[PDB]
């Protein structure tokens, strides 16, 4: 049920932002190869005026995907769950402005301080944790960070638009996808998360 998907364990009642890394960190691009949460599955690009899935989060080119359900096959091409027409879609402009600035319109280094912004939750100003989006507006947190704020409010923290009348927990989806390009572009993060996991559990045993 909903209550036990979003029920947050001992370590997430008391769990503390990821603080971001300003120290002047570039981080490595290579060339001639893709992030594959970046590449659009479909066309096998790098992703070009993305477009998300509303019910399972999933990233295609606009274009790859409207011509996609233009076939008569009306589901998504990753995970093969129903979709019933375009406007199950939503626009992706966090991944589109990610994508410019690692793979610009083609240099090796990027400032990590340059794609803070596209990898931060706006409540707790840490790294995503558990990235959780919204999906009628894709307006991502920490799983924590959303799931206490809709305790108290029903609209979206950021373009305040109401998630749903009574139970904004509906409309929210644990976004795979922005969570493992987190992991994978921000240096020592899943190491370090893992570390604080591994060390609260070892101080409350059960
Ligand atoms: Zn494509
Ligand atoms: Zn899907
Ligand atoms: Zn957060
Ligand atoms: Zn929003």
């Amino acid at each position: 049920p909903l209550s036990k998907t979003w029920e947050l364990s001992l370590y997430e009642l008391q769990r503390t932002p990821q603080e971001a890394i300003t120290d002047g960190l570039e981080i490595v691009v290579s060339p001639r190869s893709l992030h594959s949460e970046l590449m659009c599955p479909i066309c096998l690009d790098m992703l070009k005026n993305t477009m998300t899935t509303k019910e399972c989060l999933h990233r295609f080119c606009a274009d790859c995907i409207i011509t996609a359900l233009r076939s008569g096959n009306k589901e998504c091409p990753t995970c093969r769950k129903k979709l019933v027409s375009k406007r199950s879609l939503r626009p992706d402009p966090n991944f589109d402005a990610l994508i410019s600035k690692i793979y610009p319109s083609r240099t090796t280094r990027i400032k990590i301080t340059e794609l803070n912004p596209h990898l931060m939750c706006v409540l707790c100003g840490g790294y995503f944790i558990d990235a959780t989006t919204i999906i009628e507006c894709l307006h991502s947190f920490c799983k924590t960070c959303i799931v206490r704020y809709l305790e108290t409010s029903k609209y979206c923290p950021i373009c305040d638009v109401q998630v749903h009348k009574t139970r904004p927990l509906l409309n929210i989806r644990s976004d795979k996808t922005l969570q493992d390009i987190v992991y994978k572009l921000v240096p020592g993060l899943f190491k370090n998360e893992m570390k604080r996991r591994r060390d609260f559990y070892a101080a409350h045993p059960s």
